[PDB]
């Protein structure tokens, strides 16, 4: 907990998404939900599930800087064509543990409060750790494919012509 952060709140939109191999480049939203105060660090990842890294989209892999006043940034995919007849596939996106900026005033005591025993914990830096930038629940999206939908159209016309 707690219900809310001033730093703050960070989870994807919801847990399941839905294209077409013809999406090109898929804008995945990260939000930052209850207070956009300070600059703060988001890592992201990829993994495989049906949906396979070297031919139904590219492996993406990184960090999602958030500014002062950002209350969303964007995971780019991308999505590769291979005009299938018929695909049924999916894949992960998920985020890391949100870290504020290096830099600014509370980087530290964070760091070093959050890997200290828990029963050493202080009152005060509880109260640090109840202020962290924190994740939602929603740290996994899982992106579904499929087939373009009137490549398909166009092949079962076709399928039907004598």
């Amino acid at each position: 907990m707690g219900r809310g952060s001033e730093f703050g709140i960070f989870a994807f939109t919801d847990s399941v998404f839905e294209i077409t191999e013809s999406v090109g480049r898929f804008e995945l939203k990260v939000m930052r939900y209850s207070g956009a105060r300070g600059t703060v660090i988001v890592p992201y990842w990829t993994e495989n599930d049906t949906a396979t890294e070297s031919k139904d989209y590219e492996g993406a892999r990184g960090e999602l800087v958030f500014e002062n006043n950002e209350s969303e940034k964007f995971i780019d995919l991308f999505i590769l064509e291979e005009s299938s007849y018929e695909k049924d596939v999916s894949f992960k996106v998920h985020i890391g543990e949100p870290r504020l900026a290096p830099d600014d005033g509370l980087a530290a005591k964070i760091k070093e409060v959050e890997k200290k025993p828990v029963q050493d914990l202080t009152e005060l830096d509880r109260i640090l750790l109840l202020s962290k930038p924190r994740n939602g629940e929603l740290t996994t999206a899982y992106v579904r494919i499929r087939e373009s939908q009137e490549f398909k159209a166009t092949v079962d016309k076709l399928v039907a012509k004598a």
